[PDB]
DNA sequence: CCACTAACCTAATCACACC
DNA sequence: GGTGTGATTAGGTTAGTGG
């Protein structure tokens, strides 16, 4: 199971593009200050940064700094916990992975992560 | 029925700490 | 340099939205 998706208010909608316009690659910075400025969760704000960019450079092949979030520190007690899901199931779904995010007191958006890139090498 | 797109994904890479 | 790992990128896939 996925997390319930969301639907942009014409509000929403306009602030995005508006700020993508200006820079398509916002920080950790840019991206927390325009999701609290419209009462969308940063993640989802950078979910949506990736696919506009997605389909403007796909649009454009066929028409033609900032500072990133800080590094979340995981201590071994909770890499042990995320180990051993892991092993069991390495594609949780969002249950599951809110299930784990209550567990190690971590944001759901850096187990989604972690997962990401522990299937990657291991 | 079907176009669009958030959510999710892989593969590669960046960034930063570390010995 | 070489490892380890969190965060970001390009771009493809899955599944919900709504014409």
């Amino acid at each position: 199971g996925r997390r319930r998706r969301l639907v942009w208010t014409p509000s929403q909608s306009e602030a995005l593009r508006a700020c993508f316009e200006r820079n398509p690659y916002p920080g950790i910075a840019t991206r927390e200050r325009l999701a609290q400025a419209i009462g969308i969760p940063e993640p989802r704000v950078q979910i949506w940064f990736q696919n506009e960019r997605s389909r403007q450079l796909r649009q454009h092949r066929r028409e033609s700094p900032e500072g990133r979030r800080k590094r979340t520190a995981v201590t071994g007690s909770q890499t042990a916990l995320l180990l051993r899901a892991f092993e069991k199931d390495r594609f949780p779904g969002i249950a599951a992975r809110e299930e784990l995010a209550r567990e190690t007191g971590l944001p759901e958006s850096r187990i989604q992560i972690w997962f990401q890139n522990r299937r990657a090498r291991h």
